[PDB]
């Protein structure tokens, strides 16, 4: 629909801007115990943000808010706000009085100086949760009114404040981007405060229990799917200092091709399932093909060009050649799972599309359990790269479960796409001559052209018919 395209525009801007935030992190801080500390401090809010944000709450909030009429709707809203305010307040109190609990939750293995600094920053990040939660509620209200572009854009506020703090980091140090994180949350809330403050306030949580009853199922899938990144970070804290920062650089960069190829391309087609349930198996079939068509070649390219890509974006200022080597290898480790997490995401969102919460949940559980196990075994011994690989392998396991669940997969088109991807690989390999920092961009363009040529050869009849 119109709102999906608009949503992609808003999200695209916010994520590219986010990338610039990370790039400046590499420039001004590189890999350091202090950036580790900053990451630990912001993880708790960010964990909460990612869980609730981008309309996660909406799924349960929309039906219960929109249905009500009169000032019972206003009462409902106030009930939710008050309830969450209670939980949040408890959290912030606990944070201030037992910061070692929070620190150990996210960075148990980090060094002494890192933990001290992370406490200091925690004092600044803790209040952000309240504003993030209010931002999430406000967001939902907007979704009831079918406004999607501007809410989707608000994350850019946070990115700009953090960026600015990074620019001021040469004057104030690590605390500047932390205060920027805080202020960023505040301005994100104020940007859409009107959706909340127009209604009246009632001193009650009367409807909060019902809201929790309905919300809980979507909450559990968000927690389980997200908890993995917390586990990854926690585990790598036990490796040499700077590991958290390595993993954050690699994963934040990795989230661009994942978000673009493993999720976004499959959105449009997936919409059909919601409107045409009777043909789910057929529609799902198509979706999978779409996913593969993008994820398999990308992976190849990303792996073949991981080092030059990483060097182009990150190797400035404090970020050093050693950091490029290490981060590039981590990025490969994540990228090996790209097609598997694409398939995973497609099947999961389709099941969600036919009102099935059980299977996506179970798959999430398998992936999370596997990732914790493999993070222990491989992460502790082999550090960041081991953690990333654990994530990818876990993805493979989840894919096997889901594939045995839906009992359908486009084998023929998988083979054709893999073949075209290896032709592409062969051509880009042959063209690896100049060894110039800017050469990889050309190599991507060449690769795209090769891949589309041979795809058009192997899909001639499909292009003609359509
Ligand atoms: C947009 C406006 C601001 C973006 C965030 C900039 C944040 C400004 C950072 C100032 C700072 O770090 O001061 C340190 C001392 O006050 C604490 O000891
Ligand atoms: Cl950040
Ligand atoms: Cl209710
Ligand atoms: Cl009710
Ligand atoms: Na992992
Ligand atoms: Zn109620």
């Amino acid at each position: 629909l119109f709102s999906s395209i608009l949503f992609s525009i808003a999200t695209f801007f916010s994520r590219i801007l986010g990338l610039f935030r990370d790039v400046l992190f590499a420039k001004y801080f590189g890999v350091s115990y202090e950036l580790d500390a900053y990451f630990i401090a912001i993880m708790f809010p960010f964990f909460l943000r990612k869980v609730f944000g981008e309309g996660a709450m909406s799924s349960a909030f929309v039906p219960l808010y929109s249905e009500k009429s009169g000032e019972e709707k206003d009462k409902f809203l106030s009930s939710v706000i008050n309830g969450f305010s209670l939980i949040i307040l408890a959290l912030v109190i606990l944070s201030y009085f037992f910061p070692e609990l929070i620190i150990n939750l996210f960075g148990a293995g980090s060094s002494h100086e890192t933990k001290i600094l992370a406490k200091k920053l925690l004092l600044i990040t803790s209040p952000s949760i309240y504003f993030i939660f209010l931002w999430a509620i406000s967001y939902s209200i907007l979704n009831t009114n079918n406004k999607f572009f501007w809410p989707a854009l608000t994350p850019s506020i946070s990115n700009i404040t953090i960026i600015i703090g990074t620019f001021l980091s040469t004057k104030y140090g690590i605390i500047s981007p932390t205060i920027g994180f805080l202020i960023g949350s505040i301005l994100m809330f104020f940007s859409i405060i009107k959706s909340i403050i127009k209604h009246k306030y009632y001193f009650t949580i009367k409807h909060f229990p019902h809201f929790l009853k309905l919300f809980f199922p979507t909450f559990m899938t968000m927690v389980v799917s997200q908890i993995n990144t917390v586990v990854d970070m926690n585990v790598v804290s036990f490796y040499d200092k700077g590991s958290i920062s390595y993993l954050q650089y690699a994963s934040r960069f990795y989230l661009l091709p994942y978000g673009l190829f493993a999720v976004s391309v499959s959105t449009v087609v997936l919409s059909k399932i919601s409107n045409d349930r009777k043909n789910f198996n057929y529609h799902l079939n198509d979706a999978l093909k779409t996913t593969l068509f993008f994820t398999i070649p990308s992976m190849v390219g990303l792996i073949f060009l991981s080092t030059p890509i990483i060097r182009f974006f990150y190797e400035h200022g404090a970020f050093t050649s050693k950091d490029t080597l290490i981060t590039s290898k981590i990025l490969i480790a994540y990228t090996l799972g790209l097609p598997f997490y694409g398939i995973y995401s497609t099947i999961s969102r389709s099941y969600h599309a036919i009102k099935n919460t059980k299977t996506p949940f179970i798959a999430a559980t398998i992936v999370s359990l596997s990732n914790i196990i493999l993070d222990i075994i491989f992460g502790l011994k082999y550090g960041p790269i081991g953690v990333a690989l654990a994530t990818s392998i876990a993805g493979i396991i989840g894919v096997l479960y889901l594939l045995f669940s839906v009992k359908t997969f486009p084998i023929k088109d998988f083979l054709k796409i893999s073949l075209n991807s290896l032709i592409m690989l062969f051509v880009i390999y042959l063209t690896d001559f100049t060894d110039n920092e800017f050469w990889f961009l050309i190599q991507i363009l060449i690769g795209i052209l090769v891949y589309l040529i041979f795809s058009s050869i192997f899909y001639r009849d499909l292009i003609r018919r359509f």
